[PDB]
């Protein structure tokens, strides 16, 4: 069974997507992670699930749309620390906690998330 299916498909991959903005839009230690996000976050928002919906097993729905992740890449225009870094996991790791109910799969996406997030760092 993938991620996706675990996790209830579409309506589980939004909630995940919505929940991760929701938090670091409010909570004071992303604020600098929040304000490299232009507002209002609509289309991030849409953006981000469709990636997480091929990224957990679902139809890549941001492949059909964009093209390849090259993650690390499309993070280049942007100054990425280990303090920005760790903002975004922070905001993921509490959104994985109230989003993913098997702790195995959780602790799994945490890992997973966790290592893409380092990958995304071109600023030390
Ligand atoms: C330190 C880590 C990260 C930082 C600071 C960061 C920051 C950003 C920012 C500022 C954008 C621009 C979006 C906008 O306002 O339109 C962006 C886009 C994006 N981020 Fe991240 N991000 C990080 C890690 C990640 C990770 C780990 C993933 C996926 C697992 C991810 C997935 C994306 C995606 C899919 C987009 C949209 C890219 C596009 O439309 O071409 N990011 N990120």
């Amino acid at each position: 069974k993938t991620p996706y299916e675990i996790l209830g498909g579409e309506a589980g991959a939004l909630a995940i997507a919505n929940r991760f903005y929701d938090i670091m839009a409010t909570d004071e230690y992303a604020k600098p992670l929040y304000d490299m996000h232009p507002l209002p976050l609509d289309r991030i928002r849409q953006v981000f699930f469709e990636f997480l919906s091929g990224w957990l097993g679902g139809p890549d729905l941001f492949v059909a749309k964009h093209g390849h992740p090259m993650l690390r890449k499309r993070h280049m225009p942007f100054t990425i620390d280990q303090d920005l870094r760790d903002q975004w996991m922070y905001c993921m790791n509490k959104t994985l906690d109230l989003e993913v109910d098997n702790p195995l799969l959780r602790e799994g996406l945490k890992q997973s998330f966790g290592q893409l997030a380092s990958h995304m760092i071109n600023q030390h």
